[PDB]
RNA sequence: AUCCUUAUGCACGGGAAAUACGCAUAUCAGUGAGGAUUCGUCCGAGAUUGUGUUUUUGCUGGUUUAAUUAUAA
């Protein structure tokens, strides 16, 4: 169900295999926050950082090397 | 006091390899790299990028003739 999410297939094909392993973990931790949040008050701001890391690190995985001097 | 287990250092002795060993004011990475599956799950530390040398590193071995001096005159 994750491989069909937005944060994976919005990126080029070659990056998919690494994003699953990268996204799955960040999903689990999110759930591990949700178990600890009290029912009365549920709060974000961990998932904001955790989208930042994933999107940026994905741009970086897609960025390709710089050119090399002959 | 003896005996034993693990890890590390030094070392005698015995092998195997040098397409092998390293380096980085560099990018990520147990806050999950990289894989595996019998589809339930299972394993758990490197991967990228640049670069140095790599029929080779250091050191060695082999091969290409002294002086003195003696006759009977």
């Amino acid at each position: 169900y994750l491989f069909a999410s937005d944060m994976i297939q919005k990126f080029p094909v070659s990056v998919h295999k690494q994003m699953l392993r990268m996204l799955c973990a960040k999903v689990s931790l999110a759930a591990r926050v949700d178990a600890g949040q009290k029912n009365g008050d549920r709060n974000t701001v961990l998932a904001h950082k955790w989208k930042a890391e994933l999107s940026k690190k994905a741009r970086k995985l897609s960025e390709a090397p710089s050119i090399s001097e002959t």
